[PDB]
Parts: structure tokens; C-alpha cells; sequence
């Protein structure tokens, strides 16, 4: 099943989207430079791209510590960074009250991993009717995403993106299973599988390898995050590696 | 470190406290027929009870199975319950707004494991200064639990309980890591550790072993959600027998 | 289904048997110290006892270390152990022609967790007749050992020790799943189960090894293997454990 | 560090090694034709081919299922292989006895996952002065086979190869780390390092596992076929030659 976003068609069998940004929303200058650069490289490479940001950093490790931005000036940089530049964008949400708001603005809401059981937040996130992107939680199995996709189907929304991010191994350990893709592709309808390279990590050599691995798959998508995290400059060069196998696959008969 | 819960005291060196009931709040008359049977098989045994309901379930089977009654009538239900019975009561906040009037009239307030680093409610919760049970998320390591108390310590509520529910292991699993007890109470300063049995075997005989072998290493209290006197009475033995021995020299 | 080794009966509803002894033989004077200390102590405790070592370390850090005494020398310490102290004995086997020679002296010969598939390993080990220790490897489901339980009863061999190590957490990592201790029983016709804390792991590590030793005993087992008193405090503290889950009905 | 194995070139910068055959060898003439025909495949795609059997399977079903033709017969076998169709064939040992006759014949000699940490066995294989496989034990870290590899070399062999097959994830059930080749390379100072898909699948999933790996820029891919179908060999070598075309034609970065 492919999903329209914009002009933007996403899907497993069409060229891969890069959902691509920041870890947090810092200021409005900050995030223009950010986003400048990836519609700059992007464009000229030819890859659908998508701007992503979080305005609020909810679990982090001090409750003193920079949370961002905040949801009302979260938005304001939003609403520029559209007008701006033209391309769509995606943020989480972490409340349910927070969902028509956000949704308003940003094409795509993201519902984090470890809110995925948080079944309140599942339903006002389908009533907006909005592009949904599922965190696939490091404890749930790739044969599972179904039990969510099947919430969001219940509620009335079937504009789902399904986003790889690593299972847990051990203790403090992640591991990306490459069969996962497949058996979400399987089991969930064929609905668009994107990869989160980043938070799979959890290294510019070993993100381009992965990266490189997972897309090797016939994926829709990447999802990842430079800092001025892939260092800013490295993006182009990067994505030039990533489209080159991207094209590749895709060219090949499933 | 010891909780003092009411008349209870709560702590790895003391008599092991029962936290149990069901998982959703319906009637008064349900509650109170429910917990009717944990209160008559516990002052029977004289293990000390805590009950457990949820008012306002968020991480549900399906969308449209029951929330439950609600703030107004849960907190009626539970008011009547600590009245009827002279127990404590246990329940989950998912909503930081909700800590404040849920403290009002229940002892224990619970973190559900996957909110467990949601910052506002953590705050929240902290802010009611009564005692709190912090569910340790699947996903994180016996180690990574001090973070979180630390952040309750913050927030100026050192009230906290730690409760164990197993770890992912490899797909759909979860195992107990029995050497992750020892490793709670080293690092976060000897708080109440205590074993959530029932959601360890999440997504019976095996229980017992289970719930045994945790207890055999030293803790205050086991957690389930409902034979229960047989099972009880096989808990107590090996408890009264662990607690009446002195630490390793 | 117990198990007699000579004047010792295992079994899972039994007073647990504690198999203890060193990791590898290197001369018999240090062997006879070791095994005196916990005979001395079992004695005195009331725990039957087995003594344990290797006669040789497979892997070694080196290809330049020292390996043990080896075969020849590690089967005639062993027998002066067993005319000194009268007790059984245990070692692990590593190649099939081993077996039998191991087998003449040894009274339990245990398959390594890692030789556990070889399946010419097993039919030698199995050809004895003597008790075998079949340690599970760490990869494997509970309900699995039942596999490797009919291949020596194929062989003809029913005289069968589970022996839990630990199962495969990440990376460099073990954890002991409690459950499966029952699922091996149920599975495997209630052959004894005992429970190797030493190798299952990896006041400080006497601490953690204490915690580990109860909880798997907590599930009522034949045994408890092992590799300023603390010996005698910790089985102090096992054999309570022990006597209170062996008096309650099943 | 590159490997020559007769005229094949193997290294992680190289074109990709194919190394395919049977599980258990059960016969000669059987043998033979299934090495025929990956013969035929990959000299029609110019893809380098070490055909792989074992003689004597340790790790069987059942105490009685054949363990194959043995050592005798088996090196027979390999030297008809050899000897017919010109290429370099691959097997695994269980015991130093075996290695010198093993060695004699086989261009690359193996040593199993389940022995890789048997000493006697490292020195043995090691003082064959043969080109060695090490497959990678389930149950051991990327960063732990460097401690083989000094062993290895220790004992004076440097020719050796590292070869993934997945790590234990939970109960009975295999994952492959994508990783974990970075580490062994980076660790193990840039031997060959191959995959072997077959024993990592606990199929279009061994053709997603095979294609992701290979994505990582290897040395080459190890598979078995009765285990992929033998009639799909062609059409899966085409998308795996595709893709290793395609990065190994950029330089690292
Ligand atoms: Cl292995
Ligand atoms: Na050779």
C-alpha cells in the first residue's frame, strides 16, 4: 500500500523517502540552517525528503535538563519551516490532547515506542486522520506490529508508516533484525516500512553499513538525525551511497 | 530503607506484603466481593495486604474493552474499600492532572512500567508526597532504575517502591533475571523491592516457582493480579524462613 | 526418577546433593586439600556430597598455558581421592574415545554444554552405562533437552542428570530463567535437575552466587553444583532452604 | 588482508566468493551433478565458486541418521570434484587426527562453531599451514574472535577466514547483527570475512538476510541447496552479484 504525502508517494516499491532532522526543536534559526541544508543536498540528489523535529523532549534523564522548545513555539517553527521550503514534516506526540493541535500543522504524527500500548494517545492519533508513523517498541516482536496496526484500523485510520528502530539484546543493547521487514511487510498489509537507522544504533562507519543493510531489504523509507546523530557535512556523501543501493532494489523485480 | 504504609511496614527485611486485587475497577459490589476473598485469605495466614484496582486502565487489550469506573466513582470505591476492610490500596496514574486528587485517598500511587521516564508525570506523582511503586520498564536494565529514583529525589519524594516485571528476551518473551534484585537494592539505596509475578509471564504451577525464586532472594512483597491460600502458604514458608536469617556476614 | 551413586540417592524430591570439588587438576596434594575442605564441611552440614574437577581445561587463553595434568595422571588422582574419602566422583569428557577409560574410574561423566549435539560424543558417553550430567547449552529452549534426553535413551543409557548453566543474554551475558527447571522436569519424565550456579553467573559476587543458588533451589532441585568460612555459611544457608521445600507436598 | 585460493582472490574489497554445495556428503555421482550445476551458474555470471560438503556430520538428527561417506571416501570425492570441474573445495574437521589428511586434499579446511574454541583443535588446523574457516560460535561477541585469531596465530597461521552465523536471541531462534562484520573487521585486522545465510535462518528471507549482509561489503556468502532450492540458484546469484557490484564499485567511506 502505497501513502500520498503532498506530492510525495511512499511506499515499498518507489524511490525511499528520507524523514530526516534534528533530535529537538533548540530555536527557529537553528532549525531553518538545519532544514536548509537538507532540501539543498536532497533536491539535488533527487530524494523525497520530510523534515523532522520533536518540540518537547519528554523522558529525559534530569527533570531540570533542556526539554526544547515546547508544543506553542514547537508549532510556530513548523508552520515556517512549511511555508519556507514547501515540504512536509513530522513530529511525535505524547498526550492525547496534544493530537488535533499538532495535526493542524504536521503532516505526519509519530507515536513513540514506549507510548505504542498507550491506547488513548493510539486513538486520538487516528481520529485527526493524519499520516501516522508507529515506533515499533525494542521489546515487540516484528509478527506483533499487526496488534497495533489493528488499533489504528478499529479507530478509522489506515494511513499507517511502520518505523524500525532495534530490539533489545541483553541489557543496554540493541540489535536491528533484517527478517523483521519482511514480516512486517507479510503481516501488516504491505503499509510502508521505514528504517530508523539513529536510534537502532544505541559511528558514522556503522550508520552507513546499517543503513546500507536495512535498505537492502526494499524499504520506503529512512528515518535518521544529523547534528551541525551523522555529522551535517557527511549527509550529502552519505546519501549518495544510500540512493545508489536504494535505486539498485528498486529496479530489481520483487 | 523501610515504608511505613498505615500499620504496614514495608521493607526487605520485614514480613513480605500481598499487592493484589483486579485489574479494573467495575462496582462497588464487585470490588468489595473480590477483595472480600484476598482480605479473608491473608488475615487468615497474617501476611499483610495491600489492594490493587485500576481506575482509569490506558494500556488495554483493545480500544473499546473497559477503562473502568473512573476518578469520581473509582476514588468512591476505594474510600469504602480502606473503610470497609482497614487495608491500603494501590492504583495507576497515567495522566499527571490525576496524581493530586488519587493521592487524596490512595496510599500507593503506581508509575505504569511504559510511562516510567515520562518526566511531567513523574514530577507529578513525586509532588503528592505519598508513596509511589515505580513498575521497572522490560526494556531497561536493574542498573538504569536509579535514574528514575533519582528523578523522583528531584522532585522531592524519596517514598519509592521498585517493582520488578521481568526483562525481553529475544521475541514475545520476558525473563526474570534473579541477580536483578540484588543489583536494585545495591544501587538505589536499599528501597522496598518487590516482584510483580503476574506481568513476568505476560503475553499455574510455573508462577509458584517462579514467585518462589524471587522471594527466596529477599524482598518486600510480591505482586499479583487475580487456589490462593495454597499458594500463600507455600510464599509464606519460604519467606518467614529467609527473613528470619541474617544477611551474608 | 532418582538416581543411586553408591549410598546417595538423587533426585528431585530428595535432600539436594552438593557437587563441588576445583576446575582443573594440577597436582594431587592441592586435590586432596580441596576435596578434604568440603567433605569436612558437608560432614558436618549432613549434605551429600560428589567432588568435581577436569583433568584437562579445553579452552585454554594460550595455546602456550598450561592444560592440567591430563587424562592419565587426572584418572589416578581420582582414585586416590575416591580410597581416601569413599565419596563419588564427577569430570566432563571431551572426545568420544575418552569415554570409556573416563568411565572405569569416574562415577558421573558429564557432556559439556558446547559437545552437547555431537552425536559421537553422546553414544560413547552413552555406552558406559554410567550416570551421565548433561549440561544444557545456553542457546537452548528447556523443552529442547528432551531431544538430547532420547538420544541416550536410544543409546541406551536412562541414567540422566539435567544440569542447568545459564542461557544466552545479549552479548557476554547469561541469565537463569527460573521456569525452566519445571519445563525440563515435566518434559524430560522428572530426571534430576541441578543447577550449576558457578558457571550460570558471568557482599560483592559471594553475594550474587548466594541470591542465584536460593532462587533456582526455591524451585526444588537434586543439586547444586559449584566450582572468612564461606562455604559453610552459604550451604548453611541452601540446606535450609532445601529441607523447607523438600517437606512440602508437591 | 586478502586470501589467494588457487586463482580466487578473497578479501573484503574483492568480488564476492561464492562458497555453495550439500550438507552431508551422501554419493558421488550425486555430488557431482549438484556441483555441476553451481558450477555452470556461476561460471555464466563469473562469479569465483568453492564447492562445500561436509564427510562426517557430528551434529546429526539422530544417533543412527547417516553421518556421511567419512573421511576415506569423502577425500576420494573431493578429489574427483577437484580433479572434473578445477575448483577449490571446502570441508569441516572434528578432530586433529583429521586435519593432515584433510588438509592434503581440501583448499580450505573448516573449523566447526561448536569446536571453535577447542585449543588442540586450533593447533592442530593451525599447523596444517591450510587456509582455515572460523565459523563464529552463536553464543560469542564480534569482539571475541580476535582472541581465536591470536590463537591461530600463535600457533603460525595467519591464512584465516571469519564466517557470521547468526547470535542466540532469546530461546531457540537466531538474529544476524549487521555490526558485527564492521567489529570483526575492524578487530581482527581486515581478514575475509563471509556469511553464511544458510545456518543464520533458525526463501525470500534468506535473499533479504543475504542481500542485507552483503550490503556491508564481504568477502563472500556461504549457502547450502537440497537450504535454498538448486533450480532458483541462477536468479538469486543475479541479485546478490547486483548488489555487491554495485558497493564494491565505491570506495569505503
Ligand atoms: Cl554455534
Ligand atoms: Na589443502
Amino acid at each position: 500500500m502505497d501513502i500520498k504525502i503532498n506530492d510525495i508517494t511512499l511506499g515499498n516499491n518507489s524511490p525511499f523517502v528520507l524523514f530526516g532532522g534534528i533530535n529537538v526543536l533548540e530555536s527557529l534559526d537553528s532549525t531553518l540552517q538545519t532544514c536548509a541544508h537538507y532540501v539543498e543536498v536532497t533536491r539535488k540528489l533527487g530524494i523525497p525528503y520530510i523534515f523532522k523535529a520533536s518540540f518537547d523532549k519528554a523522558n529525559r534523564s534530569s527533570i531540570h535538563s533542556y526539554r526544547g522548545v515546547g508544543l506553542e513555539e514547537g508549532l510556530k517553527i513548523f508552520e515556517k519551516v512549511k511555508a519556507e521550503f514547501g515540504i512536509p514534516v513530522i513530529t511525535d506526540v505524547h498526550e492525547p490532547h496534544q493530537c488535533q493541535p499538532v495535526a493542524e500543522v504536521c503532516d505526519v504524527i509519530q507515536l513513540p515506542a514506549f507510548l505504542a500500548r498507550q491506547t488513548d494517545l493510539v486513538v486520538a492519533m487516528a481520529k485527526t486522520g493524519n499520516v501516522v508513523n508507529i515506533k515499533k517498541p525494542q521489546f515487540l516482536s516484528p509478527s506483533q506490529m499487526k496488534n497495533i496496526v489493528e488499533k489504528f484500523h478499529e479507530a478509522g485510520n489506515g494511513k499507517l508508516i511502520l518505523c524500525e528502530r532495534g530490539s533489545s539484546f541483553g541489557y543496554d543493547n540493541l540489535v536491528v533484525d533484517m527478517l523483521g521487514f519482511g514480516v512486517m511487510k507479510q503481516t501488516c498489509g504491505n503499509l510502508p516500512v521505514i528504517f530508523d537507522v539513529t536510534h537502532s544504533l544505541a559511528r558514522r562507519a556503522q550508520a552507513l553499513d546499517l543503513a546500507l543493510a536495512g535498505m537492502a531489504t526494499r524499504l520506503a523509507g529512512l528515518f535518521l538525525e544529523s547534528h551541525p546523530a551523522l555529522p551535517l557535512h557527511l549527509l550529502e556523501d552519505f546519501l549518495i551511497r544510500i540512493k545508489a543501493l536504494d535505486d539498485l532494489i528498486k529496479s530489481q523485480p520483487i
